Formats: C-alpha cells, structure tokens, sequence
C-alpha cells in the first residue's frame, strides 16, 4: 500500500528510486533497471547485492561555497576516514569516491556520513592503469580539500584531457595549483588563505596533503607503518582527530587564539600559558563557561575576562580583506570576468558571515557574563536573608537578655538591700549590660541593606537593557541580500561575463557601521555589568565579617547569661551552706 | 525692533493685525485703519478705545462638528455667562455676539474665553428695532445650541430674508426646527438626539432654551427676578454651573449613569443610591479613584466593581445608530444629497470616536484596578517582612529559651540530687519546655510564605500582560481615516452632490471587531486581576492572626522565663532564711 517516493539517483544497472510508505515511512533506496544491463554485469550486480548487503547538494549551498566549518571537516575525517579504514580492511576499492556518493544521516545533530565525473577519477583511472587504495586516497584528499576551497585542488574548470597532463607535471611537495587570469600556472605547498581552520592542525594537514596528493601511487600514502597497518596519513588522522584544542575568544581584545592541549595539563598551568600569551595576570584572568559557569581550577569555547581592567575599549578584531576585495573597494564598477567575480563575492559574503558569527559569539559571552552576574546576585540574596534573619535574631536576644538582667538587677539589688548580695557581680553584670548596649549592629545591617537594595535596583535596571541583536537580524538581512546577489551572479551563464558589485560594498558599509554600533552598545553593557559585579564582590566580605560578628555576640551573650545563671547557683549553694 | 506677526481680523475702522516682537513676544492685536472711516465714527472709534481700555475655527474642526464636550460647554457657560453678566452690569450691549468674537486663552488647560454675519443678527436687529440685552441672549442661546448641534438652531442654511420670517412663525415653547428633505418644516421642544450631554441638566437647559430663544424680546429672558438682578435663565445657570454630578462608569456592565448630588450626602447613602439603582449590594459594591485609590466612606469619574461577582461577561454597552445610519447599513451606495451626507457621516465618526473613548475609559479603569492590586501587593510585602522577621525572632527566642531551661534543669536536677530542689517546679518547668516545643509555627510561615511567593509570581506574570491599546491606536487610525473621508466630503462643492459611503461602513466593521477583541482580552485581564486580588484579600487575615499568635507566644515565653527567674529568687530567699 505504497508508491514511489522520489527517484534518488542513477547507476549502471539503472536509476535509483527512494521509496516511502506514508502510513509507515518505509524508506528504502531501490536501484531499478533502466539500462537493460548485460547478464554478465547483471550477475556482477547481484554480486554487488551480496557485497552491499554484506553532500554535493550541501556543497552547492552559497553559504558553503566558501568552505566548510572546522568540526564539519573533522567529523568528515572521522566518518569517511573510519569508513575507508573499514573498507580497506574488507579489501574494498570503491573507485567511485565523490560527495554525490555521501549519504548524510542526521542523528540529533551528529551528521553520520556513509559510503554508497572525471575530477574524482584518478589519473591512473583516467588512463586505466593498475590501481590500489591510493586512488581512493587521491580522491579523498581531493574532496576534503574541496570541502575548504569550494573547488577542485588543481586548476579549477580545466578539461581533464590536458588537466590530467598538468597533474603529471605537479610538484609533489606542493599541494595546490592556482592559475592567474593571464593563464599563469603556479603551484602552492600552502593552503589558499580563505579557510575557516586553525593553523595548529593545518600544518600537519598540510604535510598530510603533501602525502595524499602525490600523483605517484606508490608514494601517495606511501610510508605505510605495518606496526599499525596505516600510512603516516592515518597516523596524522589519529593524532588530529583526537587532538584536544581549547579555543578561547579574548573578550577584552575580540580575538580567538587556539591552543594545543597536552593530555594532562591542569587549568592553572593553562592560565600560565594564556598568561604568557596575553600578558593578563592569572589573578585578573577570568574564565567561565559557554553557559556562564566559572571554570573549576581543580579540573584540567570559553571566554576571557580581565578582572583588573574595568572599562573595555573598542574591538581589536582586525578583519582583513583580499587585494581583489580591496581592488573592489577601489572600484566596484570595473567590468571583469566572472571567474574572479564568484570567488571575490564569495569572499565578501564569507567576510560578512564571519562578522555575524563574531557578534554572535560576543553576544554569547555577554549573556554568559550576565548569567554569572545572576549567580552572584543569588548568593547575595542568600546572604541577605541570612543577614536580616540572624540579625533580627540577635536583636531579639538583646531585648530579652537586657530585660532579663534588668529584673535580675532589681531583685539582686533587693538582696543587697537585704544585706545578702555582693557588689562585685553587681558591677560585673552592669558591665555586661553596658557591653550589650554596645552591641548596636542593627544600623549597619540597614546601611549595607541599603547597599543591597542599591545593587538590586542596579541589576533590575540592567535587566531592561536594549539589545544589539535587533541589528543582528539586520545583519541577517544584509547577509541574506548578499547571498541573493551571489545567487544572481551564480545562475548567470557565460553571456553575463561583466558585472558591477557596488551594492555589496554598500552592504559592507552598513555592516561595519552596525557592527560598530552594537560593539559600542555591547561594551557599554559589559562595562556596567562588570562594574556592578565588582561592587557585589567588594560587598560580600563586609556582609560575611559582620555576620560573623553577629555570631560572636550571639555565643558571647548566651555564655554571659548562662554565666549569670551559674553565679546565682553559687550564691544558692553558699546560702545552702549557711 | 519688531514686525507685523499676523493679520488678526477686520473691522469697521479697518483690519486688525496681531503683532509680536520675536525677541520679547510682545503680543498685541492692533486694529489698523483700512476703511478710511468717517470722522464721526473715528471719534466713536476712540470712544471704543476708551471703553475697551475701560472659536469658530475650533467649531470647524471635524471632530467638533458633531458638538462639543460637556465640560467645554459648561466652561463656556461660565466664561461667557459671567462675562455678559459683567457687561450687563456695565450697561453694555455688544450687538456682535459670535464665536468669531471669542478669544481662547489656554491657562494650563483652563480655556478662558473673553469678549471682543446674519445668523447671529437678531430679528429685531435684522429689521432695525428697539434693542436690549435679550438680543444678546438670543445670540447666546443660539451659539450655545450651535456648540452641541454643530449648526444653527433654526432651519440650517436658509437665507435670512425669509428665514427670519420663519423665525416669526416659531412656536415659542418649542426650541428647535428641523426641515425634512421634502422641505417639511417641523418644530421640536427637545434637543436633537446626537448630543454629548447628560439629560439631568439637559431638561433645565431645555426650559432654559425655551426662555432664551423666544422671539418676543420682552419674553426672551423675561422673568427677571429683581431680587437677584437676573432672569430665571441666569438662575438656572447659577444652579447648573454649581450642580454637582458624579458620573460613574459601571465597569461590570459598561454603562455610565449620572447622578444628581445633594450638597451633603454621605458616600454610604450614595452607595445606597447606586445600590437601589443597579442592584449591587454595598458589601460587594466597590468603588475607587480615577488614579486607583479606594474611596473613603468617611467622606461625602469613579468606577464600579462588584466584589461578589468574579467572572465578568461581555459588554452591556448598547451603542445605537440612527435610522439614517441604519439606512446606510442597508445600502451605503445610495446616491443621496450631501445635506444628509455631512450629517450622517458626522454621526458615524461621532459614533466611532465615542467607541474610542469607551475603550479609553475602560482602559483607565483597568489600569486603576491594577494600581489597587499593586497597593494590596505592597501591604502584602510589608506583612511579609514583618512575618518573616518576627517569626525568626520567635524561633531564636525559642532556641535561647529552651537551651536556658535545659541548663536550669541540669543544675536544678543537681540540687535535687543535693536534696534541695522540689519536684513541683521541676515538672512545671518540664511542662514549660514541652509547651515551648509545641510552639512549632515555623512551618506555617514557610507554607504561607509559599502562598506569598505564589501570588507574587502571579502578579509578576500579570505584569507581562499584552495590551489592547495596540488595537486602540488601530482605532485611532480607523477614526483618522474616517475624519479624512469626512474632510473629503466636506470640501466638496455642490457639484459633488451624490456619493458612496461603503469604506466607512467597513471602518465600522473592523471597529466593532477590534472592540470585541480588546474587550475579550480586557475582561480576561480584569478577571485574573480580581481573582488574584481575592486571593490576597483571603490571604491577609491568616497572616495577621498567625502573627498575633507569634506575639502571644512571645510575651507568653518571656513571662515564663521571668517567672522561672522569680522562682529561683524565691528559693534564694528561702535559702537565705535557713
């Protein structure tokens, strides 16, 4: 009771149709018979049934055309790296490595990738040579480089009949070829600069690219350690895919610096590392969670605060542009070919989206700092209730105590009138009364209570603060317009070779204007937040020591009254003696 | 060092130019010489200088074309009534009574009117007859009727050459003439129905119109009481301009009922009057200020609440339309002359603006009730702090007390061990300890404290309530469009005799839709407000009696400890005896 849901793809046996039973969601891809395949390859097709039973869409998204995220490429190395390790354990050579053969499985966010066109065709496959797994290595590092470039690793849009002949002329220690608009073929052993990656892993991934893209198949992934059945490629993948790196945005300078983490460094020696890095003293270096929880020093993207610095100035976030982009800043109206234009405009929307994530992370650190302020406020309310409570407890004990000793001095004075009492305990108890009247801490709790309601009024005022995310969605609109202009460029055929880019530069203008606005308002927010936070931190030991003094006069006075009791018991037993 | 500011008006001596010195704001109206007046009337003009040194714009506002407000017409009776009383003391007959001769002086809201065209020309002036102050009476009641009609009291837009001849045929006990579209001349001794006035004063003002507009000058204001140098007209003005009337919107039925106030009625007998009027029992009848302050019963537009009724239904505000307006409801597209159209459309915008003031006053009563809820919340916080404070005072006195008597039972037991103590006060003090342990009211303060934080959470939720005034400004836009359509009708010459009125009926549709919406949301608000208010009112005597019990165990326990003291003094003096 179901139908064909959607034609999934094609194949040598025929087209693939993904099915679904709407009453039961019976999802299955079934490669149908469309090609009328020869019976030899039909038997080999059922062999493929016994063995199989034994992404490019996301790439063509205009956001993704710049290159992918860090953890996306890392998780791609995990899924596809582990997958081809499993396949090379199973003696399998797919010969068909492409993002069109990558199924995306969203398990709650965990995008599990599985395995199921001449630029992925190896040059040994391009001329039908003896093959091995290094072919699939070549396509692997090919595709993973395309995950950050947005394009092929070698002479993009060159026809493979001579493009593979240029592949035969590659410097093997170099990894990337770029061609100028004059046709200048040059090489690079470096990554092209608009990435989204941190250099600390890029350089072992650079040498990894030096291994994975040598066109000699005996050298491509060649140093295979038979200790671990892996090349040095998979050694570096094992290192990097477990290489712990803490990324820290300096909130005070708007700078993210990554850090290699040795597997047993304490957080304090890390504070020494950031201390040497930034100059910020560890007593003033303050760090806390993404959710706004201060980091436990007892433990081994968190956000950097300087306690000893109060007012934070404007951003020290240098946000560069390329000389092509700067050339558009000089004149956006030059009529240049689209080979430049898709690249440069991708760098532009790339740049703007980078600014959006900058404000996004700064927005996060602001919210998290406000959460820490709320926790400090909560402890302030707890010590408030403790203070008011135990303070009025002290006041009542004062009242009851002195009225008690007033009655005791009346009757004791009547016994001194009877020639019974002694004047020494009389004067002593009058000193007890005088020291009780000295215990006049009931004004201090009202004054520091006025400090409490002062700061509580301040943080209630900080609740009603306006937010720059109002202009953050304006940045979303500007970036969205930039995406739309990139799409309108992207669907142009070769007849639309020359174009203008002025409105995008206007989006850059209003972008940096709005970003300066939300940074000024934002730094005003954080400035008042850390100010009132400092007021709370300075307020706490006063409340603590004062409450301690309350407990001092508490146990003091109770001991004094019990002393008065026992003295009356002494005069009792003395009168029992006589 | 100044110039002519603006030409104010005209005159027989010439045009009047209002001056101003921009550096000093030297405002003065100066009647210039434009007419080249004859020297006899120039000498009479300087006579007018010696005697003078001895509004129609507001009428033509489309809001005001329906008729003026209540207090506006009343203040007009005060200023112009008192002014012509002063002028008739000075033997002055102006002969020139018109709103064009009325200067508006805004003293902080108090619009002081002062004294400075054939429909205001009296029929005795129209035929140049012997004159008196009853001429200015005729123009006075003429203009004051025009303040509520928006038009002349007799056959509007009729040419005075025969319109005064129709004035000679007026029924003197009748006050108003209306003409049908067939030309049917009829009379009315009543006010035309679209007023803005309360009938309680209208009927003495109706007979006042029967006196002030009789075309016999010896009868117009004729019964002049020489006891007070006034006609019965000024007697009724003296009554009505001091006639105290409390206007009360029934919030429960969306109805305003006016009330004559005898000059010494207490507020309780007023509650009997509203009690007989509405059926609402005085124990449930609740009244409070415009600013949300409950009315003192000890004293002699406030808003009516029913305490015994919880959920208030939809409005019982009948808002009628005329049969002309209902005829437009039948078909707005009938092509009828503008003599109807300006009147009927004025009734329409009149109706919509009336609905706007309805929601405005209901909005006021909602805000005021919320203010009363805040005051109840404030008393709740005061009793909260008193309760928590004195409660923990009681707890500390319990602790100190029982530890005290624990020490006293230890030593007293040691003296019973010494063969000294008696068991009766032993067992008695153990009963004192047991009753102290019985005093376990520290859980009740936490439970009713949870009720306090419950209601505090509820009223904090009521703070974030959405407001129907969002659609109130939508009503402002709809009414503003209706004003614009009335203006576009109003500037039409006689060539635009036939018109359509459908979009105004659409404004009536969206008006009553939005009004039903804001009344539903509004009554939901007030329903939850009175509900939580009832919760607070029920919560209060629990807190009060519990706190009273705290004071009971307070003075009880203190008396018990002092009793224990005095008993030890008894054993002391007994041991002194032995």
């Amino acid at each position: 009771p179901w139908e064909m849901r959607e034609r999934l793809g094609t194949g040598g046996f025929g087209n693939v149709c993904l099915y679904q039973h709407r009453e039961l969601d019976l999802k299955i891809a079934i490669k149908s018979c469309r090609l009328e395949l020869s019976t030899k390859n039909r038997e080999r097709w059922c062999h493929e049934i016994q063995i199989m039973k034994k992404l490019r869409k996301l790439l063509n998204k205009p956001e993704n055309c710049c290159g992918l995220k860090e953890s996306q490429i890392l998780s791609l190395l995990s899924d596809i790296g582990s997958g081809i390790r499993y396949l090379h354990e199973n003696k399998i050579i797919h010969r068909d490595l492409k993002p069109e053969n990558i199924v995306l499985q969203d398990v709650g966010g965990k995008i599990i990738h599985k395995i199921i066109t001449l630029q992925y065709l190896a040059p040994e496959l391009f001329e039908n040579k003896p093959y091995t797994a290094t072919v699939d290595y070549w396509s692997f590092g090919t595709m993973v480089f395309e995950c950050i470039a947005g394009y092929r690793p070698f002479l993009h849009h060159l026809q493979p009949f001579t493009w593979h002949e240029k592949i035969k002329k590659k410097d093997p220690k170099c990894i990337f070829a770029c061609e100028e608009m004059s046709g200048e073929v040059r090489f690079s052993s470096h990554l092209p600069q608009p990435n989204s990656l941190c250099s600390l892993i890029v350089e072992p991934m650079e040498n990894w690219l030096q291994l994975m893209l040598n066109w000699d198949p005996q050298q491509r992934g060649g140093p295979v350690d038979l200790t671990l059945k892996q090349p040095r490629c998979f050694v570096l993948m094992d290192h990097i895919l477990n290489l712990k790196i803490v990324h820290i945005l300096n909130m005070t300078s708007a700078k993210i610096i990554s850090f290699l983490l040795p597997p047993d460094e304490s957080l304090h020696s890390l504070q020494s590392r950031i201390e040497r890095e930034t100059g910020i003293n560890t007593g003033s270096q303050e760090l806390l969670s993404e959710t706004g929880i201060s980091l436990d020093p007892r433990k081994p993207m968190v956000y950097l605060f300087d306690k000893s610095k109060t007012v934070y100035e404007g951003p020290f976030a240098s946000r560069s542009l390329s000389d092509c982009v700067n050339y558009i800043v000089q004149d956006s109206k030059i009529q240049l070919p689209i080979i430049q234009l898709r690249k440069v405009w991708a760098e532009a929307v790339h740049y703007v989206s980078g600014l959006k994530e900058d404000y996004s992370r700064l927005f996060q650190g602001q919210r998290a700092a406000m959460l820490s302020l709320l926790r400090y406020n909560a402890n302030l309310t707890k010590m408030k209730n403790t203070l008011i409570s135990a303070s009025q407890q002290l006041k009542a004990k004062l009242e009851f105590f002195h009225k008690s000793i007033q009655l005791d001095l009346e009757r004791y004075s009547e016994q001194m009138t009877y020639g019974i009492s002694s004047e020494k305990m009389l004067k002593a108890w009058k000193e007890m009364e005088e020291k009780a009247i000295h215990y006049a801490e009931v004004g201090v709790i009202g004054y520091l209570e006025d400090q409490i309601m002062s700061l509580h009024a301040e943080i209630m005022e900080l609740q009603k603060s306006p937010y720059g995310r109002r202009q953050g969605d304006l940045m979303e609109s500007l970036e969205q317009r930039a995406i739309d202009l990139y799409k309108q460029l992207k669907h142009r055929p070769s007849d639309h070779s020359y174009s203008d880019s002025t409105e995008m530069v206007k989006i850059i203008v209003h972008t940096v204007q709005s970003q300066d606005r939300v940074l000024k308002e934002l730094f005003g927010h954080l400035s008042k937040l850390l100010g009132c936070k400092q007021k709370i931190i300075d307020l706490l030991p006063k409340v603590e020591v004062a409450l301690s003094n309350i407990k001092e006069a508490d146990n003091t006075v109770m001991f004094m009254q019990g002393k008065r009791q026992k003295e009356i018991w002494h005069l009792l037993k003395i009168a029992c003696t006589q």
